[PDB]
């Protein structure tokens, strides 16, 4: 599924996201745009032999099980494709754990790049919330 921008933000507001670890729903938003393009099926294969999955495009080395990824860890205890649905709440969930491991959202290499320290609030102007 490819959610429209304002979509994307209800969804994530809905399933608790917006100020979670003191992140404003314009960072997720952003964060989603960039990593994905608010695209629930976007995968990138890394040169480790990991792949990144879903909206935040999650990687199979700690987070999720895609039974490819040698010596990967599955700490979200989701298949990598539960990720990939139409219904955002695994990658949501997933996300939550993800953010709170230390490194706050520094861990989404594309949020630290383009996002942080920008107007993220942008990101959500229009939408009903």
């Amino acid at each position: 599924k490819v959610f429209g921008r304002c979509e994307l933000a209800a969804a994530m507001k809905r399933h608790g996201l917006d100020n979670y670890r003191g992140y404003s729903l314009g960072n997720w938003v952003c964060a989603a745009k960039f990593e994905s393009n608010f695209n629930t099926q976007a995968t990138n294969r890394n040169t480790d032999g990991s792949t990144d999955y879903g909206i935040l495009q999650i990687n199979s080395r700690w987070w999720c099980n895609d039974g490819r990824t040698p010596g990967s860890r599955n700490l979200c205890n989701i298949p990598c494709s539960a990720l990939l649905s139409s219904d955002i709440t695994a990658s949501v969930n997933c996300a939550k754990k993800i953010v709170s491991d230390g490194n706050g959202m520094n861990a989404w290499v594309a949020w630290r790049n383009r996002c942080k320290g920008t107007d993220v609030q942008a990101w959500i102007r229009g939408c009903r919330l």
